[PDB]
């Protein structure tokens, strides 16, 4: 029960700093079991990584559907406060992109219909503008939410204190991120009328 | 005078296609010249590196700043026709962050320059919205809009076929992005004025 957890917990650490030909003989040792316990508990090292990935997900998505249900403030700046302890997090999500064996390609996939999900649950809570095509609303800012951060980090100065390139996202990101997801860019709605009609002429014929 | 162009754009499918670790002799020869001519253009293996690395910053600044600087749609529409013509350089440009050698740390470096450089571009010709801190709005929009693309290819069915990812790019991308920058993703304001003011007391002591 605990028992899960503490080795779910303890190979999302080997698999973020040593990656996944780490040795479950180590798993087994961080975790502070047997490496018998651990194949009990998760049948192979396959079925290790995909309770990982699942568990992963469902972090961030638990995290960010808070967020979004409540249109209470401070409930994102405490959020915020504890930016740092997501590092464990973030640094297996790492190894997955990386290693981007099919396992991984899969693992996006969920997260993206993870933000399809709360996105809407947010919608519904009315913090966030309803959306002509909800669905390439989410995937769009999953790619480049996403793929922005990991791109954080490869040109951060310590691209492994995952506590630190965390702070330096909060640090550097955030504001300007809720200034664009806030007030926009664009100036007019010209450019986006033109390639809508560009499309829906496109959908006609 | 064509001779340094010739060269340039062979070196550019090259390193995009092949890698680095490519022959200058398969450049010379690509782009149907000596190997000796290639050496008085651009001095060493370096030389190129950067007259590459020089070029394709300047040839999406010199892109996205006339986008920028027209409220003529259709200079977009155009532009958006001839996405599939700019394969080279994304090849070439996605080469650069795998071979994360300073050479292109400094790179990524150059383009943020570039970016707050027509955006502000952009703000003066009323295309795009005034920012409190435009310099951290072109960093935030560089990192997600390029790490971005980036992991849309990862993540594309043919990772090589860059004509294609760049349609598909256009196809999956394009309008969600103009949704939420034109439009915006918040209801209200309510989260920007939360952080904003934990900032500003924190700049205050």
């Amino acid at each position: 029960l605990t028992a899960h957890a503490r080795i779910r917990e303890a190979a999302i650490e080997q698999f973020g700093r040593h990656g996944f030909g780490v040795g479950l003989r180590a798993i087994a040792e961080a975790a502070g079991v047997s490496a018998a316990l651990v194949i009990h508990h998760f049948g192979s090292k396959e079925g290790l990584r995909k309770a990982c990935d699942d568990f992963v997900a469902e972090e961030i998505r638990s995290s960010k559907a808070a967020a979004l249900k409540s249109n209470d403030p401070t409930t994102w700046l405490a959020q915020m406060a504890e930016i740092e302890s997501y590092a464990p997090l973030m640094a297996y999500l790492v190894r997955s992109m990386q290693s981007g064996g099919e396992l991984a390609k899969m693992l996006w996939q969920k997260m993206i219909d993870n933000a399809e999900e709360y996105l809407d649950e947010g919608v519904r809570a009315g913090t966030v503008k309803p959306s002509r095509d909800p669905r390439a609303r989410a995937r769009f800012l999953a790619i480049t939410g996403g793929g922005g951060f990991l791109l954080y980090l490869q040109m951060h100065e310590n691209p492994t204190d995952l506590r630190a390139a965390l702070r330096d996202y909060a640090h550097d990101m955030v504001l300007p991120s809720l200034e664009v997801y806030t007030e926009g860019l664009l100036a007019d709605r010209a450019m986006y009328e033109a390639f809508l009609a560009e499309a829906q002429q496109g959908e006609a014929h």
